[PDB]
């Protein structure tokens, strides 16, 4: 059912096109904050531990993790700070768990679009798709405080999520995406201004 689901996250691109090119801009712009930053290497350590730190906030998070992966090259790297993260969260506690997870999950999840797109307008598409199935992931996660927020137990619901996504009405996927235009452009104009003054 995902080719029904990007139908109609690509009548909610028509249908604003200025807000999700907007969007697709400041993808771009995030992936040369950290691109310019130095080496992937370079920044993958410094964008880490700044977030065990504490010093990373969850839109800086979010605007990390694309600019990490949106380079073939910087998605084994992208990868490999996945799992460190995930290795130094569970070895951590409070905002430096928490922190990290988020950056574990969001790092994969980007090289799982930027795998699954062949151009920047593919990868607009499916993620308004995977926006919809976060937000279902999320209330499983709210309903059940036994769901682990281990980095294994939100992907499972993110993939439980995404089943749900890809099956939803035209409507629901359409506001999810009318949505996801406006949460990411505060959500990246934050993270790339944090990111900016972090990473130079
Ligand atoms: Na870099």
């Amino acid at each position: 059912g995902m080719e029904k689901a990007l139908e109609a996250a690509r009548k909610a691109i028509e249908e604003h096109p200025e807000e999700a090119k907007e969007v697709a801009e400041l993808n771009k712009k995030a992936g040369e904050i950290v691109k310019e930053a130095g080496s992937y290497e370079e920044v993958a350590k410094k964008v880490l531990e700044l977030a065990r730190e504490g010093k990373l906030s969850d839109d800086a998070i979010i605007a990390a993790a694309k600019g990490l992966a949106y380079d073939e090259e910087g998605q084994e790297v992208a990868l490999k700070t996945a799992e460190e993260a995930r290795k130094a969260a569970e070895e951590s506690s409070g905002k430096g768990k928490e922190r990290l997870t988020l950056l574990s999950f969001l790092l994969r999840l980007q090289v799982r679009l930027t795998r699954e797109s062949e151009d920047d307008e593919g990868y607009l598409t499916l993620a308004t798709v995977y926006w919809l199935a976060a937000k279902i992931a999320k209330k499983k996660l709210e309903e059940d405080p036994s769901a682990s927020t281990d980095l294994e137990g939100i992907e499972k619901a993110f993939e439980e999520g995404l089943e749900e996504a890809k099956k939803a009405p035209e409507e629901e996927i359409l506001k999810a995406g009318f949505d996801y235009f406006e949460k990411a452009k505060e959500i990246m104009e934050k993270g790339n201004k944090e990111l900016r003054e972090l990473l130079f």
